[PDB]
C-alpha cells in the first residue's frame, strides 16, 4: 500500500539565483561546478539539476508525509541521506545512505520529473509491497 507522496514545483529562476551558495543544502546534492553551470538561469543544467532537486524535495515530502517522520530524528541528515539522479535516457534514480537507506530498505520509491518554461516538477511515491 501507499505509505507516502510528495509533489514539488520548482522555479527555475529562483533555484538559479540560489543554487550556488554556501553552506545550502544545494552543496550537499550537487557538485560546486554543478551549482556553477546552474547559475545560469539559461542554460540546459540549470533545468535538469532544477529537476533533479523537485525530485529530492518530492521524496522528502513523501517520507516526512509517512511513518518515519515522527522518528527517529535528525531532520538535517534525511535531506543528505536522499540523492536524486539521472540515467541517460533521462529516467531518474533515487539513491539512498545514512539512516534513511535502512528504513527504507523495504520501500519501494516511485519518481518521475519534468521541466517547461520557468519551472520543473516532480512527483514521489512511496509504496510498501
Amino acid at each position: 500500500g501507499i505509505v507516502g507522496v510528495g509533489i514539488d514545483l520548482v522555479s527555475i529562476p529562483d533555484f538559479a539565483e540560489q543554487v550556488d551558495q554556501p553552506g545550502t543544502v544545494f552543496a550537499e546534492t550537487f557538485t560546486p561546478g554543478e551549482r556553477r553551470d546552474a547559475s545560469d538561469k539559461s542554460s540546459s543544467a540549470a533545468r535538469h539539476l532544477a529537476a533533479r532537486w523537485a525530485a529530492k524535495e518530492a521524496v522528502i515530502k513523501a517520507w516526512s508525509g509517512s511513518r518515519f517522520a515522527q522518528r527517529p530524528v535528525l531532520p538535517e541528515d534525511i535531506h543528505r541521506d536522499i540523492e536524486v539522479v539521472t540515467d541517460m535516457w533521462g529516467r531518474p534514480r533515487v539513491r539512498l545512505t545514512g539512516a534513511i537507506a535502512e528504513y527504507l530498505a523495504d520501500v519501494t520509491i516511485h519518481v518521475s520529473l519534468t521541466h517547461e518554461g520557468d519551472t520543473a516538477a516532480a512527483v514521489a511515491i512511496l509504496e510498501a509491497p
